[PDB]
């Protein structure tokens, strides 16, 4: 029973509308997301996020258990991210 977290999760919050990212770490991955949409300010409407792993697309509310150092990028209808592949 129970479920203590013996390992904080980290996520790189990069932003295409900026010049860098924000490697934020936190035990409850839910904390990294919220604080993520905050320092980056990403509203659900007229906005959108995407995984920088290979150009995937996701939102700050659709991130269940992101992987370690989850790569997230800020984006919006006025922005877009191709992907991190070689094709």
């Amino acid at each position: 029973m129970c479920a203590v977290l013996r390992q904080p999760k980290c996520v790189k919050l990069r932003a295409l509308h900026s010049a860098c990212k924000f490697g934020v770490a936190a035990r409850s991955c839910q904390e990294l997301l919220r604080k993520g949409c905050v320092r980056f300010q990403l509203p659900m409407p007229g906005s959108r996020l995407c995984l920088y792993e290979d150009g995937t697309e996701v939102t700050d509310d659709c991130f269940p258990g992101l992987p370690n150092d989850a790569e997230l990028l800020l984006l919006t209808a006025g922005e877009t991210w191709h992907g991190y592949v070689s094709d």
